[PDB]
Formats: structure tokens, sequence, C-alpha cells
């Protein structure tokens, strides 16, 4: 299991120690407050009022938490995933990423605290 | 495990099938958009800008998800809890509740989708 | 979780810190070598060749590991239990006992090492 | 989880469905009665009084339950493993095997019943 923080200004993403293997069941819980630029902050579901201006994940709001598994496409995480299984061909290290437009992470602030574990089978 | 939806207008909150006993380790993941009155909506951490005007839980923002376990006081859930152990002597059925001021739930809207499971211990 | 030793000459049994609650799923693994009297020793399944001369558990061999949950009757453990659930109305502290005839524990020797955990639900 | 029986007379051993990946935590519980030749039978810890005359696993008794994980050497299982983690660089499918001297399985009898599960990690 992994516990850390995903900084909103970290464009490359936070690599975790979790390697998602075929058949794994995982749970993720995310919490905290961050911004993609404004004074206002949002939690891991991001800002439902802000338009998509070229986000790394089009299936979540700006300011949301998303992930890749290996070099997969971005997968929405938001507040977390409960006993979740990836698509069959998806595997590799889990990288956690704040959802913003490429090149615009430098003005971000805050972070999410994220915990990941593998469930029993 | 238990999966269900907690309505923001339900002042009594929603009882779940989960009985918490001493020693138990639990994980909760909560998702969704709800409001305590305004046309805006907030996730399970609620509205960090809004003052406490007599909330059922003073340790969480207005519009946050909270819970009671048996005869306990309110405990913040927010986005969830990862492999969490309850305070000393806490025991009984988990009830989930939207954090608002008593008597003011009538103008609330939306819901949270919540999963609760017991972990290994 | 709990780990410890169960002495073959302990007629009262070894109380554990595990309280079995309704709906709990438990796993037990036991190891070691013990005797009810003879110079030979046996594992946690006991001695399949020896007759029952008034054992505390008639559903296990002499020299087997058994348990009580609360003030239940004796339940065979043997080498252990995998993701096991108790019958209705069985609850309380787990006590681990060597299966021998009452009043005859004085000539017993050896012990079993036992691990107990609660599983995910 | 996987469940099955490991025949004492099966020199190839029993290939399970469990794939051990780095970081995985496993639990095994084994039960039953088997022999390496004599008319008497022993549990999964084997015969503590028999010498090692060239066993496939020199770290367990003759008649004990052992395993290999992918390409690895033999590892003792005995009555089971509780929340066990393998070394660095040990991975793959788990094969269960009765511990006897190669070429001498033909006179063996009985079997062990084995449950294997992956724990939370
Ligand atoms: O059947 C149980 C009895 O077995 C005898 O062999 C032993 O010496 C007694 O102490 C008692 O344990
Ligand atoms: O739409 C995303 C965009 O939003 C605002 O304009 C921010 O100031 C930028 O940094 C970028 O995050
Ligand atoms: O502070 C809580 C309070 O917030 C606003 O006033 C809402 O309109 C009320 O219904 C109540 O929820
Ligand atoms: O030591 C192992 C050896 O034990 C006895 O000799 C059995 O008869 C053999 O088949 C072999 O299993
Ligand atoms: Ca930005
Ligand atoms: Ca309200
Ligand atoms: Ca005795
Ligand atoms: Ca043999």
């Amino acid at each position: 299991a992994w516990k850390g923080e995903v900084l909103a200004n970290n464009e490359a993403g936070q690599v975790t120690s979790i390697i998602y293997n075929p058949g794994d069941v995982i749970t993720i819980v995310a919490a905290g407050w961050a911004s993609y630029g404004p004074t206002q902050k949002w939690g891991p579901q991001g800002d439902r009022e802000h338009p998509d201006q070229g986000l790394i994940c089009h299936d979540a709001f700006c300011g949301a938490l998303v992930m890749k598994i290996g070099n997969s496409g971005t997968i929405p995480v938001n507040t977390g995933l409960f006993r979740w299984v990836a698509p069959n061909n998806v595997q590799g290290a889990i990288t956690l990423i704040y959802n913003d437009v490429p090149g615009t992470y430098g003005n971000n602030s805050g972070s999410f605290s994220v915990n990941i574990g593998k469930d029993q089978s």
C-alpha cells in the first residue's frame, strides 16, 4: 500500500510504489484542497464550473485527480475508486496526476493526500 | 460491504448494513455533488468558505459527509477513510449524514454515492 | 489479529485478544508439535489412531487444536480455518485449547503456534 | 482464492491459479493426511522423525507440504503461511508439492487439502 501527496503543480505526476498487475483489485481514497490557478480551491473532483481548455483527462473536471497505469491514457480517480479492476490490457506503475492543461501547471497550488491499497482475493 | 446513496435533504441520514466493532478497520469512499441551499454544488468535503452556523459536525465543513457509529457523536468522513480505526469504545451501526444545521435540510439537493467495506485486521 | 502459543498442558486454554463478532470472517493457521502423554508428538490435527476416551471435543482427534468462541461448545481448528464464519449465536472471545480428556493434561507437552486474523468483507 | 488437493503420489505437484507478484501477501492453510510409503499417515508438517534422504526440500520434513513460485527453489509451507511475503525477485505461478525423494513418489498415498488466498497489501 502506498500513501503520499500529489502536488497540483507537478505536471509529470507522482509515481507511486503500486504496480497494477492483471487481476488486481485496488482501492484509492483521495482528500485535500488544490487550485489550478484561482484563489479558490477545490477537492479531488475538481471544478465542475470550469470549461475543458485541453485537459490531460477529458473525462474529469479541471482540478480533479486522475491516474495512469503504465503509459495508459488518463483514468479518472476523483475522490477514489473502491475495489476497482482495470481493463484487461492495463498494467504497470500507478502515476497520480492533477488534471490541468499541459504547460499550465506552474501556477497551481495545494495538493491531494492519496492512499492506495490492494484488496484481498 | 455496503453501497448506497446519502441524500443531502435527509436530516436523519442513511443507516448502512455495516456494524463497526472494536478492532475493526474500515474503508469508505464517497463521491458526488450536493448542496446545502445555494445553486452551486460541492463534493463530500463541503464548502470551505461557509461559516459554521450550528452544524451537526463542527469538525467538518457545511455540506461535508459525516457519520455516527451507534451512540457516537458525529465523525467527519469527507471523501472517505482509508483503513481507519474508530475512536475508543465506538461500536455499532454506521449511519451516514449530510452536514448541515438542524432544521435547515429542506432546501438541500443532491446526494453522495458511498461504498463502505471492512478491511483485514 | 493475534499470534501466540497454546500449551498442550494448559487445561483452561489460551484466551486470545480476538473477539468473534456476528458476520466476522476469520482465518487461523496453527503449527507445531505436541503430545497428550506418549513420547511421540503430533501436529495440530492430533493423533488419528487414538480412541476418544472423553475428549473435550468429540469432533477432533486427541491432541488436535480446538477452540471455543465465547461460551460455545468446542469447535475443531486443527491446522486452521480459511475465511471461516461461525454459526448463528456464536460470538465472543476466542479461547484456544489442546484436545485432551479432562483431568489428564498434566502429562502433556509441547505447544502450537497460532495466528488469527479477520478477513475483508 | 484457489482450493484443491495435492496428491502425495504426484511428483510434478499441483499447479495453482495463484500468480505471486512482487509485494503480494499470501495466506495458505493446509490440512489432511498423507504418507511417503508407510501405512501410517502424517499431516502437512510431515514426519519429524524421518531422515532426509534427498528430499526436494531440505528445509521441511519428509511428507511435508512445500511449494515453488515460478522458477524458484522449494519453499516450506507445512500447515500454512499467514500473511507471508516472498523475497525480492521471487514471482510466478505457485505449484504445491508433497515433499519426498525424487523417484520415490509411486508408493505414496493420501493427500492434503489446501486453500490459498491473496491478502490485502
Ligand atoms: O485419551 C487421552 C489419554 O491418553 C493417554 O495416553 C494419556 O496418557 C492420558 O494422559 C490422556 O491424555
Ligand atoms: O483551463 C486551465 C487553465 O485555467 C486557468 O486559466 C489557469 O490560470 C491556467 O493556469 C490553466 O490551469
Ligand atoms: O449554514 C447553513 C445554512 O446555509 C444556508 O443558509 C442555507 O440556505 C440554509 O438552509 C442552511 O443550510
Ligand atoms: O526417505 C524417503 C523414502 O522413505 C521410504 O523409504 C519410502 O518407502 C520411500 O518411498 C521414500 O519416500
Ligand atoms: Ca494552472
Ligand atoms: Ca440547508
Ligand atoms: Ca494427557
Ligand atoms: Ca515414497
